[PDB]
């Protein structure tokens, strides 16, 4: 296990736009692309992610290539915010991907609202921040998923997604 195969398995695999569980237009392994209504809007920046005119259907490698980079972006936004960089750096390798985790599904944004359990996190406090972490819209609006993340933090193994 590591951050991708986690990833694929929390995000799914996906070759056609659809909908994620906001209504927002996605593709691929997760790939957002927009917060627009508007369907034509998606398809245009899908176009502008690929490459070329895809007419809204993508293969496997290029799913595979926006996924890649995808998770790039979300480590490097992690290490250029001043909050959660220290975080980061203080946790081992399977919490550093439960956070990756995280950020790829919500963005560096919202950080403000966890501060409370970036605090425990960085103190070593598992299962305070499980708790804390669980009083959540993101836990009650995905649970399933949230439950994985959590443990992960909560017990630094893959048991989670075994
Ligand atoms: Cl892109
Ligand atoms: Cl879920």
């Amino acid at each position: 296990m590591n951050i991708f195969e986690m990833l694929r398995i929390d995000e799914g695999l996906r070759l056609k736009i659809y909908k994620d569980t906001e209504g927002y237009y996605t593709i691929g392994i997760g790939h957002l692309l927009t917060k627009s209504p508007s369907l034509n809007a998606a398809k245009s920046e899908l176009d502008k992610a690929i490459g070329r005119n895809t007419n809204g259907v993508i293969t496997k490698d290029e799913a595979e290539k926006l996924f890649n980079q995808d998770v790039d972006a979300a480590v490097r936004g992690i290490l250029r915010n001043a909050k959660l960089k220290p975080v980061y750096d203080s946790l081992d390798a399977v919490r550093r991907a439960a956070g990756i985790n995280m950020v790829f599904q919500m963005g560096e944004t919202g950080v403000a609202g966890f501060t409370n359990s970036l605090r425990m996190l960085q103190q070593k406090r598992w299962d305070e921040a499980a708790v804390n972490l669980a009083k959540s819209r993101w836990y009650n609006q995905t649970p399933n998923r949230a439950k994985r993340v959590i443990t992960t933090f909560r017990t630094g193994t893959w048991d989670a997604y075994k």
